């Protein structure tokens, strides 16, 4: 007997209805195999895969990942895959978890301006992979076509108060992390896995502050997790928690109360939460440079009340979450747009830095500037910053040591170099710093700072 | 108590008879404790990792993975390891498994033209790695010597159809991926973990086309994997299928029911995959540049009756198998030859770029070359190819966007640049395209392309 | 309810006892829960990442890893972080296994001089990852800061007969490996996760020769395994053994009888051996080159008889584990103090050379010199060697190949390049075959080497 064996397609068609990230549909509540009519239309399109950085993403269904598709064991799938006529490139589909060659992918080609479909009983139940198969089909998964399929077990997953979708993936820009301008897709880093940005749900911050996920103190949330790859396999880690429950596509072992899982690369998996105390966990990639120099951060944040007998401390801040502790970073498109426009000011300048600022420079000299005497030397009304503005962009892109004199108190410390800052990233902030804390004003451009670097 | 306290050897002394990839020794088929004998021969030997790219391997058994070696639980077994005279290198074995130091290295040890002999019981059921331990053991790792022994539980595994050996490997050469030649070794890729080729069994196409793997529907199949590394963790995966069992080494632990699994470098798994609709099914690393950029893709291939039931499409193709889809590319090692020894024909070229050509361009261009109208310009008695066979040069490497007329018709499309196509490849594809489909004949050259690949 | 719900503390508050790698504090053999008092102090200070190679460390407790910290579920932990005073960095803490906001990190932010606290109860049994939680993360996790905390069941871990602490991690050094000198991080290897060093316990040979962990014939060794990464996926193996038991933090899921198991970054996992036959046991990262080029070996020795029937075999030797199979190579020290200081003798240089030409030079011209006639030349006497000292500075760097005679016999074989030596080590390994065997005497100087790897 083939698995899903529980008879013809009864009742009516259901045509599926699709759900963007980080949502869910709702669980099928049936208890008869259906005839499912999947639709998923195939857009490419530029998108911001970080603040002022520009993409050309290929996508199923306008997101990435793509639609979210939900179904039951048992079913007969009849799905249909259209390529919009804006589309340069033929795509087509693999989903994990389909028996037959190719996981649909002859049968699915899918010209731009036309449309495939192909028909398949789901017999396994599972989380799965779904992604485009057309030659170069790295390239493809690259860009962005990757997404997940539910397919239900025929009682349905137990009840919790929460699912979402959340989907890594690693990507090959030309241009460095943070790089400005729209960012081609470069093979010889992608061949040598070597990605720029390492991304929950196809952007930076597309998981945190005010993108968060949400739930309450008592709750439980299901987590549809997926590696699109295409290359990374994933050190997955809730910080500050633990997952009561890891099951791996539909596999019949299920690990509990771990807090560190690897995702293969074009693995899933399904979680569970239960959330304890208020505050914002961090979904990451443990291979730490990922998600704390990459992307590769999420949250889903717990509001209640506190439980001192639980956890005495304090909600996480910008040194550990860096520039994503904020609801948002919108001041650095804005100034990334106002540069391209010819049209940027000082304020432009100082917002952007402000929200660069965060982590990035406030972990030494704290939010306001202010430093600790003999410790760490205050931005804030700092003789040394007004005396040499040059010399203030030559200490962040290359460092300082030594004795110097701040304020009229002595340190000898050591800040390190911070050279991986764009050019842009280091005006804007010492712009936000000259016009904040009684400092005189003024500002840096981005042509200051590329000539600094040139010779240091 | 030791593990497997089955008593002293008894009967005859049995001489084990090891297979070649990818064939497995049959069931032991034994209830009492043996003494057996294994004899390997190391060999040093030029093959071809790739059509045309030679590299020298070094081999247990004259082959990569070496051979296999099959044994039941309790056994004492006496290893005999012989190195060729015409070695260069002394060589040695740690089989995983062996309880003892090294796992036999240091009594293993054997120069050029010598023998040694070491003597263990198999206490440990499993499949296990054994490989070369001779300093610097990773080089001779990634030269090919590693191979599976499996350590039977004393009632014998549940009989199958058929079963089979498969083993990933990462290689390091000096060249890039598909440059023609003898490729020396590369330690400095080796050290960075940056392989030019991911493979199963040695070889690129060592178990596609005319080299798949063979059952029917309704057929059980287990496979032996290893992944011998030296360095790379596989995402190993079934397109198109799913694995009912998974089972690491000798481990207590059995997943079923999953389709992507991490095997780690050095790790051995055994799966089992039931046949239950025709066609090819993709043995894949699915970090998946690995698997379409790099080698490692192998194919078993399932003969039978379709169930539109179940799957409704069709066999896979080059679109996502790439040059992979026919049975071989014999054409491109006569060619490489025939460059070699300054006999190059034109028919030569043609049939090397026949194979070359699909999935690489028919992706876009089709087949026969019709391309789609308005979508994809023909190569098809195009116009512009034959106006300026340099401009195809150069639109292969480096690509091609903007507006266009062929053949009275305009496109305003993007072809990426290709340029990890070496001179050669990129030469015999045009020569083939030149002289097919009524264009104007005549050939491009390899040094053609140097020059167009070194001023754009 | 909440896990760990084993009521309030009871009894007297507990100060608990921290151990330095890698031991383990006794198990805590208490049936109450407890307020478990717990003190770590950061430092950071120079130490030898490997011989003559200092690095800046930052520390919890003063190694790397950090100070084991042993508590019960169920226990109140008041936690205090101080940050001594010499420290240029403030630092945090984030404790895997904590249920709240980033593990402690916001509420344990402590400035150098400075010191904080927080409470948490232990919900969770398992084993855990510690790391600093201070932007930039990742060059505090590379930097060393990362240890282990044990959370034990009610009942207590099963009775072995040791406990040891070993934690692997990833290092990037501006210089190469084994590149004499105070040696910056570079956060460029780092970000493209490129470690010059993958170490157990914080430098090379921690844990090999007179500093091997030790065990007797028939007794359990229990291992607490952690990954602290930052970067790196640990395939952790135990070369010619197999683990009994692996269980990865506090999951419900076992493994057993595996030799070979993926530590995710950030991860950890306990394991368990039986000592069966006498000898050295490695512990390796199976990525095999993380092993066995950039330090990622420990050694577990086990004492007591052999049991020929077994295994026959000898004990490990410099072929398998290079020049870490002595004791210690003290003698490398102490040559590049000897050069920093302006003082180093022909002697310094020999006892260098002594220690580095096991494994890399004996494996195949032996520990005494003499090769295998007709095999490998003799390097001593070696005529072809005093006849031209350059000569053999090149060959060290650059191979060689072809027809020679040394010794009045013709070898016609292929001696690899070994030209990641440092200048340093091809010096002191010349120097000593020069002053070995009735060789002529004299020196090579590392200045000598500098001038042939420029002008090969
Ligand atoms: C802690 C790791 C630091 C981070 C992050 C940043 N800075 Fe820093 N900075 C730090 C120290 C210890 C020192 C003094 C070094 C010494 O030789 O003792 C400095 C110094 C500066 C200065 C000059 C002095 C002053 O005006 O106070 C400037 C202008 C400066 N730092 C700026 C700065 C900015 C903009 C940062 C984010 C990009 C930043 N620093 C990070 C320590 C640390
Ligand atoms: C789809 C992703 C493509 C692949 C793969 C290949 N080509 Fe292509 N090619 C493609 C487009 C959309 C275009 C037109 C670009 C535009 O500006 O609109 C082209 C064009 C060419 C041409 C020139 C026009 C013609 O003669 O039809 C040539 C000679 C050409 N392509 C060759 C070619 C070869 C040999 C390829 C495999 C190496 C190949 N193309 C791949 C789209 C795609
Ligand atoms: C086996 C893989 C080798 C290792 C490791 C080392 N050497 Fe070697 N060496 C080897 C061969 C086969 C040859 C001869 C090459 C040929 O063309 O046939 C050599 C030669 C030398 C020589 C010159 C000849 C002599 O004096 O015997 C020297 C000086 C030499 N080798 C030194 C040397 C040192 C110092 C090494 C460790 C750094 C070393 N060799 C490693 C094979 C192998
Ligand atoms: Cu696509
Ligand atoms: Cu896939
Ligand atoms: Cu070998
Ligand atoms: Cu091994
Ligand atoms: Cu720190
Ligand atoms: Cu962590």
């Amino acid at each position: 007997k083939l698995p899903g064996d529980f008879g013809p397609p009864r009742g009516e068609p259901i045509h599926a209805v699709l759900t963007s990230p980080p949502l869910v549909p709702p669980p099928v509540n049936r208890t008869y195999p259906a005839k499912v009519i999947v639709e998923l239309e195939v857009v490419e399109k530029e998108m911001q895969i970080s603040e002022g950085v520009s993409y050309t993403f290929w996508t199923f269904g306008g997101t990435v990942p793509g639609s979210f598709i939900r179904v039951r064991q048992g079913d007969t799938v009849e799905f249909h895959l259209k390529n919009h006529p804006s589309s340069k490139m033929p795509h087509n589909i693999d989903l994990h978890g389909v028996t037959g060659p190719g996981g649909g992918a002859a049968s699915s080609f899918t010209a731009p301006g036309h449309e495939s479909q192909f028909t398949f009983k789901a017999l396994n139940e599972g989380i799965y992979v779904y992604h485009c198969a057309t030659a170069p089909v790295g390239m493809h998964i690259a860009n962005g076509m990757y997404g997940l399929i539910l397919v239900e077990p025929p009682e349905g997953l137990p009840k919790v108060d929460h699912e979402y979708y959340v989907m890594q993936g690693d990507f090959y820009t030309a241009g460095k992390y943070r790089e400005k301008g729209l960012q081609p897709f470069d093979m010889e880093k992608a061949i040598d896995e070597r990605p720029s940005y390492v991304l929950f749900n196809g952007a930076e911050g597309a998981l945190t502050g005010d993108k968060a996920l949400h739930a309450k103190v008592g709750e439980t949330v299901r987590i549809f997790v997926g590696n699109g790859g295409p290359n990374l396999v994933s050190s997955f880690h809730v910080i500050g928690a633990i997952f009561d429950q890891v099951r791996y596509e539909g596999g019949t072992n299920v690990q509990k109360n771990v807090q560190t899982t690897l995702i293969p690369a074009g693995g899933a998996a399904v979680v569970k939460f239960t959330a304890r105390v208020p505050g914002s966990y961090v979904l990451v990639d443990h291979s730490i440079f990922r998600a704390l120099n990459k992307g590769a951060m999420a949250i889903l944040k717990i509001d209640g009340a506190e439980n001192k007998l639980v956890y005495s401390g304090k909600e996480l801040d910008s040194v550990y979450l860096g520039d994503r502790a904020a609801p948002n970073m919108s001041a650095v498109t804005k100034a990334t747009q106002a540069s391209v426009s010819g049209t940027l000011t000082v304020q432009d300048q100082v917002q952007a830095g402000r929200a660069l600022f965060a982590g990035t420079c406030s972990v030494c000299h704290q939010g306001n500037g202010a430093g600790l005497p003999g410790v760490f030397p205050p931005l804030a009304k700092s003789d040394f910053l007004a005396a040499d503005p040059k010399r203030a962009m030559n200490i962040v892109l290359h460092g300082l040591n030594g004795k110097i004199k701040v304020n009229g108190q002595e340190y000898d410390s050591v800040m390190p170099p911070m050279t991986q800052l764009n050019d842009d990233e280091v005006a804007n902030i010492l712009t936000y710093v000259l016009n904040s804390w009684d400092n005189p004003g003024g500002r840096v451009s981005a042509e200051d700072v590329k000539k600094v670097r040139a010779q240091p």
